[PDB]
């Protein structure tokens, strides 16, 4: 494999098609979708020449931990869905890669299970009927090691997966919710979770500038900047778009991710330019798991690794932090 | 059906060409009806998060009258061309969704036997050669229980009409202005129609910033902002290009609808993100007649309120103010 | 025909394929033949209603004579190679319609017959080699009753067509030109002309808004704003593009034409919009020509003349001046 | 051939396919490789008439040499690959032609053999880890007569080519470094060169305006604006996107040439226009080589004169200094 879509090939070959259509779709007609890569293909990144690359490294320092890359793999709920070792099979190839593992309240494999695997994973929370149900997620989470809660806040109830409806998918019996709905999250359950743990909290599809300033000032350690890859609002501004704006008006204030078509080092280099602390990357991880498992997820992270060292060299940059201060144009 | 789009398929398989034509068409190359589409797709919203959603509500209050959602069928000369029950079964099914209906000038159905129907419809005026007749209109749509008059001001006469030329179309024998040309309308027949009914006036076909203005001065009640679905001028511009600057201009002074390319609910909340209080739907409402009659108008209704509570929710609004309160971006 | 694109489809049959070519090409990769048609297709108008239009004039006073329509036909040179009649064809139907027709210096019939037709012509100059034949052709146009001369700048020397190029393009044995090379022309010919004639001299191909302001220094009664329909620099900018900042900068003080794929009556109503004087026709005029003789033409003239008076009504213009009064916006 | 198109077809037909697509391959998903001609496709030029074009010429002065185009060869390493002849061929038709030849560091034919052609050549340096070998090219450089240091600095290592990786692409044993790795050059290896020569420095593959700012602080005298025709950072902007801004800022403290995707006349008017001091040209002079030796190379540079003449004269310029004074748009 020499880029990221080699692997959407492999993993269109072995999947079931109602399956790849529920990891590839979006809701409505897929505007949001489509725009999360359009946004990234605009963007153009202005290279320094003729730095000191003696000691390039493409680390990060990311609630209290070093990561190997300014990367984590995204939440993907019910990961048996496209390997039978599911979350595991991703847990470890992030662990191996030292890569953060975003550990998913819709896992398919239980939340103590994957932390297991070690790696010192985050845990995806979803805001739930029962609260309750959902401040006993957090504490699991904060027991079994779990470094950070990462809040999913785009999610008051489903989008409309056309593709879903069309095929009439349902989880296979084989597939199941292993940690055990949808209650829509406020400001006041932000607070609930934040007085329940000292793990950081990061809100997971903030877009609006002014969300982005409350998040701060309700205590969130980070945010993940996001349009839940193009599956919740139809329409949604892609994250790239607005990540700009959203790292001046934090200026600081807590770590600012993006989300959303990320297919390369080089466009994890232009999220870096345009003030990203970090990236998440979801359907991707996914394509190498259905394609090779285990083995697959290495390769993946292997290359994007690959990509990112490259990208950062190439463009003079010896730290991610140099990256940030890279300037862009539109084209 | 899971979108509009569902239905124009199955309009076109069961209409004569012709029809479809009379019905798709817009005028000279269709350059507007084209952008009506391309407008709305370039639009997106900056969605809130974290915001209460205990009770979403589509209703808005609007010439003294709650609808059950921001929309009203547009007016929509001829409908026995699509179904045999034409213009009854379209102001039944939005009698039951409380939505309202513009009965036409040029409907094939009297509009007292569609008023009879019920659900408080509005009445579509053309000025006519013979002023009388129009106000003998005007007078007959309010003492049968209509409540707004929407004057359709851009149409002096028809636009020329490619496909209907190249079909040489012409109405079946069947089909009939029940209610019984073109004249121009000028600033003095909104004023002679002012004077001539304590309903509100709507001046449909604005696109002028100055125009809308006048509007407020002259007494209307609303505008809709409109290029008439891309019939008359081809190349004027569409009314969601408008529509921001003509908000801010009339500043509250009068309702502000808009028209042309509306196909979801994602694409009525982008209208009332830019300002509208309410949108019309066209062609999409005349699919579903072709296609199953009543119940198809019904099942769109149904689909759309949906989409719109969806689009609401999912962008953190629990009523149409608060969505027209949203910001947006061109991408 | 319904419009314009007919007359091509209809050319293109009938025309061996090397002379629809020499019609139909432009220099280089054809970027700016292409670009004409973009810039038109970008420009939208915005539309007034509810005025006046029970008197609506599509004419206009130009260079001391009505027109019927804010348009001209374009030189352009050897019109035998379209239809045997050529020049007197096209000329005894923009007499009849009220269009005035610009004689070409590379006429294939005599500039004394072809204003012979009467409709009071205007004459198309080059400069050439020999400055005395240059100043002869002027005085025998002004001679035989032509109203203005139209002197082509944009001519140092004819750009590289690679249609023409590739066909091994010559003119038949039976085309030559009647009025009997290229010399460049600068302000000293301008002011040469000037001196020679007291009809007005009108500059065709200005792009630059210095150009323009030196034309009119210089007395020019009008520029055409113009890339020589895409046939001499590729990669020249679209008169439709520089024709706003151009009319601002001349501020009333000549005649400031258009031309570059004029297709409609509605590109007509773009073009004032953007505050042009008129238009020049030239490819479409030919494919008439081509299909049809003298009574292609006169379709073409009436058809334009339908398009040209819709959109002004529909746009709610009573007058060209009108017109040029409204608004556009790109999209 | 009539346009340098016509020879990309004719060295596709000759070559071996890696071969073929080592030379017309970028990095990444080849976004930059794309951008190049997407953003000289969006330039316009504003031409100029009536000027005095009684003797045009295209001659520069640059580097204390005549040259008869605004235009070099650019650096393209292992010409043998596309030719027997290789180097040889392609620097005694830029001899005969009068445009600067750059030999490169991985030249195929040593740079004491091209140098002999004569033709007073450039030469191309890149930094090797044992930095003596560098300084030792430098002095055999200048000792065979060349007359620049073209010091590229946008290849601290090789960018990452999907189509030599997927072709599995190797040089074959009959070609070689003739003049026999890459070390990361930096600010010190620039003044390293600069002290070590008096021949002019210019320094390849600068894009951002401080890089260019510092260029002339450091000495420089030219700098080359080019992302190395999208070889090496994919997503960097094109040259031609940041050559306005680079030229304003250096303030004519150096040449600033830019290359990228020229390919013709009209592409080297428009990078004038923008302020180039001269163009390089890769691509178009090895598909001439491989097309037909030394006579095609020929045949190319005799075309891009023609259609450089051609353009400046079309666009009023009888000099390049007036050419660099023309006013571009973008569409
Ligand atoms: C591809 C994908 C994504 C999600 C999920 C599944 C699949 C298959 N999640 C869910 O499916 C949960 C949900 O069932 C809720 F309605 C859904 O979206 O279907 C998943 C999710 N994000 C998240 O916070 N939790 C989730 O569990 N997401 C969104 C991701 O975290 C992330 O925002 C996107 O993958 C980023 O875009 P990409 O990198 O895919 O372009
Ligand atoms: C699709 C369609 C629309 C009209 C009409 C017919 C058909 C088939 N009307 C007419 O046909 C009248 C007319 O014969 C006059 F020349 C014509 O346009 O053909 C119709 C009309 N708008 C209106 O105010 N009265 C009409 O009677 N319109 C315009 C609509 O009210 C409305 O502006 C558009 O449907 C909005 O675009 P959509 O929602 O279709 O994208
Ligand atoms: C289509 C066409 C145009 C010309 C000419 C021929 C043909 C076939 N003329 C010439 O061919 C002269 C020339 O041989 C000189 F090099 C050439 O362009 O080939 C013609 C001409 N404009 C002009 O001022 N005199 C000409 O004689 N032109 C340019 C036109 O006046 C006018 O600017 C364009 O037609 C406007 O674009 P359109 O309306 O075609 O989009
Ligand atoms: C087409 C091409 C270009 C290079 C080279 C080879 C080939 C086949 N060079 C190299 O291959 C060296 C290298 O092996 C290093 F990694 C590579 O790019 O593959 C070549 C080079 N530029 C340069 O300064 N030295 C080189 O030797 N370049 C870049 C060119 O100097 C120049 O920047 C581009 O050709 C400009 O774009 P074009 O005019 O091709 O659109």
């Amino acid at each position: 494999y020499v880029s990221l879509a080699d692997l959407e090939r492999a993993a269109r070959d072995v999947l079931p098609g109602e399956i790849f259509d529920f990891l590839a779709g979006g809701s409505g007609t897929e505007a949001s979708l489509v725009a999360n890569r359009t946004a990234l293909e605009r963007v153009f990144v202005i290279p320094r020449m003729l730095r000191d690359l003696t000691d390039v490294t493409t680390e990060i320092d990311i609630f209290g931990r070093r990561a190997a890359l300014p990367m984590a793999v995204a939440p993907v709920a019910y990961q048996r869905l496209f390997h039978p070792e599911g979350e595991l099979a991703v847990a470890r190839a992030a662990r191996d890669a030292g890569v953060p593992y975003t550990i998913c309240t819709l896992s398919s494999v239980s939340l103590e299970e994957i932390a297991a695997v070690g790696g010192r994973p985050w845990f995806q929370l979803f805001w739930l009927r029962d609260e309750k149900r959902s401040l006993d997620l957090v504490r699991r989470a904060e027991d079994a090691g779990c470094e950070a809660i990462v809040f999913t806040v785009d999610v008051p109830w489903m989008g409309r997966r056309l593709r879903d409806m069309r095929n009439g998918f349902a989880l296979p019996e084989w597939v199941t919710a292993a940690n055990f709905e949808f209650a829509p999250a406020t400001w006041e359950s932000v607070e609930a979770v934040r007085a329940h743990t000292d793990l950081p909290v990061v809100l997971k599809g903030i877009l609006a500038v002014e969300d982005a300033r409350r998040a701060v000032d309700a205590g969130a350690g980070g945010i993940v900047v996001s349009n839940h890859g193009g599956r919740q609002l139809d329409g949604a501004v892609p994250g790239i778009e607005m990540l700009g704006e959203i790292v001046a008006a934090v200026s600081g204030g807590c770590e600012v991710l993006v989300d959303g078509g990320i297919r390369s080092g080089g466009d994890v280099l232009k999220a870096t330019a345009l003030g990203a602390s970090a990236v998440l990357v979801g359907r991707p991880v996914m394509w190498a798991l259905a394609a090779a498992g285990q083995d697959g997820v290495r390769q993946l992270l292997e290359l994007l690794a690959e990509e990112v060292r490259d990208a950062m060299g190439l463009a003079g940059c010896e730290s991610v932090g140099a990256a940030r201060r890279l300037n862009t144009k539109l084209g």
